[PDB]
């Protein structure tokens, strides 16, 4: 399988889902799918950048160079497990940004934490890793979804909805987040009709078939709460496409969906009058500088681009597709950045002053790694990392609770008709500690 | 480094068995595993052990091969199971692995094997979720899935006509997925649920006490509580009626974890007393009492930690507070772990399935060929998935298109038989939608 490397004095791993995970049929070989911009390419370029912009950095790590082994992760566990294996055969691994999903995370950090190596995610928001006897090296740069339910029920309640159907994503993320919704709701006196799961890659029969079973639920639960990957939810659309029931249900989604157009495009009348959930995550200003500047033909240092170059725009680079690629493409075109790039980014930041501040301390007047850092010692590390103090790329300060949680914030969308034939996700309010406010 | 249980061989076969209790809240993170086990450790080790040395006898079975293994101490614990499932692929290597006992652990070990073609037999995990040969494809088991358990469990409330139980199940794959079968099936067949409940099996004293008030609060309504619970999540809830005196207020209709164990009653009976278990069908293993009872700690070092286990089950010390007289005898309140024949049926298809490979890859020879260096695991899965011999107890051993065993429950009572003495009684069976009692 195919790695992204970068030399340094530490070795700071990482898991993206630089592809799609495997379908039905190319599962048992873990042959992964199409790749991915958003999720993928443009993970693995922060990555690489931001440890360009720490190196370059003479307040942080000095004399010290991060490098990186960066490795695909297919949104999927048993890829990522095995990915993970590469990552302790035993110059070693010392921490690890990611992966994307809260089971394929739990996965991964069941590994880990077998060689005391601290991971970071950016995205997994499950509950369950709240628990330190069982996840004692996982953190991550987001809340955990006692508040995402939390905004879920209260967006329920504003609307003076008492009658939902739900359906969650199987796996933990979704498992978890519907567990805690289905608990709060009940308290408050909200009725759930039927509690169904999917997984995301189910083929078009069970997807039909669960629509058939949402319709019996009519007229009385057309508002769908839908912890839900972003997969699920397009499931969902594209299912009444085929059943012809555009504009029969309101989903109220989770941040699997967020503002994800990959979710909506094709399927936008199905989709309209829909309500997300987004994590409050502003777009770092610089990747975009970076990132669109970025050349096939010289992008080496990333060996998914070329791949990922000629998927975008379905032509052939003159280094099977109808076309040959023309020397004025540019990314500039049709660009959107990923929803949570600044979490990618504040996670890996957590990563390099976990490992400054430990250095600052095991080496107090020394330039560099010391003998007491050669090797770094995982438990301290997590240590160092657990007392996570620092000004985000955002301006934010990313601080740690002993659960190795951190504060966040959700701003909730709703998914308009912003004129004949066209649709967009349009900011409608937000939550905060407990607090909702609507326009 | 861990204590292993070493048998040479030309093919090595690893097995997982809970020598040691779980890491006790909180010797977790260290990974620090609790008292030696008896039924669930060492009897199981033993049987491992004995049943290689048996088939190498066999002539009709692998002649020329010799079977060796690696033994490891899962403590029933997901992190250590994992943590000793390493140490097989690292990288004579492993060719299959035997056991562990408990689904969500069973799970942890499958998710690593797979990924090395290495194909794994449970003698005990029961869990729905194990079926799925799309996510554990490498994972094949002799005991029916928790499908038919559940069924047989809500058939046992419907015989009573109860219309209205509690719901408890142990944290954990086994637990959560067992009483989802058994939720999504009595309330199709008309029985309420008043409230359903989870725990964790090395929950403090304080934990269970908090579960067992909430019980209390359910009652008088609710007396009756289905529990798709491992053993010591049954014995912490009796341990908890101890504490509070509710004793002799409720009624636990327990699954296998609990089926016929004395480890989970003893001390706590008037507290069990009443109660009703599902157990597997599985007859002793006449040779194995014989091999194990003759066991001693002088000249059983093959077994690493028999010493141990001699001088915690006889609260003695061994010549090399007080010393172990050489009158001791397992014959002595001996009992044998109730899943043993399965472990044995377990063993017996690794072997079955590497003889019946041997025989399409190295047709004229007797022993290891060419062909068969190194042993190609997805091979071994083809094989295995072929399954069908006669078994220890004399039934036969298949597997289905998802590696599961069809199989049976026996249904025991937990009463009284006279003046401060109880014992479980076998009150009925289960047997393919047909229950029966009398
Ligand atoms: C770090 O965060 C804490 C909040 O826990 C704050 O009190 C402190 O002022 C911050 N940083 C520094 C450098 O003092
Ligand atoms: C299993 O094998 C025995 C003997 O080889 C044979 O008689 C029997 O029909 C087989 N059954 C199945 C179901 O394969
Ligand atoms: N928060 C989700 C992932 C949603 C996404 O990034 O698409 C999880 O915990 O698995
Ligand atoms: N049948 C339980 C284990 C019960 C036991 O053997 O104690 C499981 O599959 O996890
Ligand atoms: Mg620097
Ligand atoms: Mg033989
Ligand atoms: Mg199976």
């Amino acid at each position: 399988r195919v790695v992204a490397h970068m030399p340094g004095d530490i070795i700071i791993g990482a898991l993206f889902s630089v592809h799609h995970q495997p379908t039905v049929d190319k599962v048992h070989e873990r042959k992964c799918g199409a790749v991915r911009e958003q999720y993928g390419i443009q993970r693995v370029e922060a990555m690489l950048h931001t440890l360009e912009r720490i190196n370059s950095d003479p307040t942080l790590l000095p004399n010290i160079t991060l490098g990186c082994e960066i490795r695909d992760s297919c949104w999927h566990s048993a890829v990522a497990l095995e990915q993970s294996i590469e990552f302790i055969r035993d110059k070693p691994i010392v921490g690890v940004i990611g992966p994307g999903s809260s089971s394929v995370a739990i996965q991964v950090q069941n590994l880990l934490q077998l060689f005391n190596i601290p991971q970071i995610a950016y995205s997994a928001t499950s509950m369950d890793l709240s628990d330190k006897t069982l996840f004692k090296y996982f953190m991550r740069v987001v809340p955990s979804d006692a508040q995402q339910a939390r905004a879920m029920v209260d967006i329920v309640k504003r609307y003076n909805w008492t009658y939902v159907s739900a359906v969650h994503t199987e796996g933990n993320y979704g498992e978890s987040g519907m567990e805690a919704f289905k608990d709060m709701s009940a308290k408050e006196g909200i009725s759930i009709a039927h509690s169904y799961k999917i997984y995301s890659n189910a083929g078009e029969q069970s997807f039909d078939k669960l629509l058939k079973k949402l319709t019996s639920h009519l007229p009385k639960a057309r508002v769908v709460a839908c912890f839900c990957e972003g997969m699920t939810v397009r499931g969902l659309l594209m299912a009444m496409r085929r059943l012809g029931l555009a504009g029969e249900f309101l989903l109220l989604g989770s941040d699997g969906w967020a503002d994800r157009y990959d979710v909506t495009d094709g399927y936008q009348r199905e989709a309209v009058g829909g309500i997300t959930i987004k994590l409050q995550s502003p777009d770092v200003k610089w990747f975009d500088d970076y990132y669109l500047k970025l050349r096939p033909e010289t992008n080496h240092r990333n060996p998914w681009f070329q791949e990922f170059w000629q998927h975008r725009f379905q032509c052939r680079l003159e280094g099977k597709y109808n076309k040959t690629c023309n020397s004025s493409l540019t990314l500039k075109t049709h660009h959107v950045q990923d929803s949570k790039m600044g979490f990618v980014i504040n996670a890996i930041y957590s990563m390099a002053y976990g490992l400054h501040n430990m250095q600052m301390s095991l080496c107090p007047g020394y330039a560099g790694l010391c003998d007491a850092m050669k090797p770094i010692d995982g438990r301290k590390l997590l240590e160092s990392l657990m007392k996570t103090n620092f000004t985000g790329v955002s301006g934010d300060t990313i601080l740690f609770d002993e659960n190795g949680d951190s504060p966040g914030r959700y701003e909730i969308m709703n998914f308009k008709e912003m004129g004949k034939d066209y649709f967009d996700y349009i900011n409608v309010g937000s939550w905060d500690n407990g607090e909702l406010k609507m326009d």
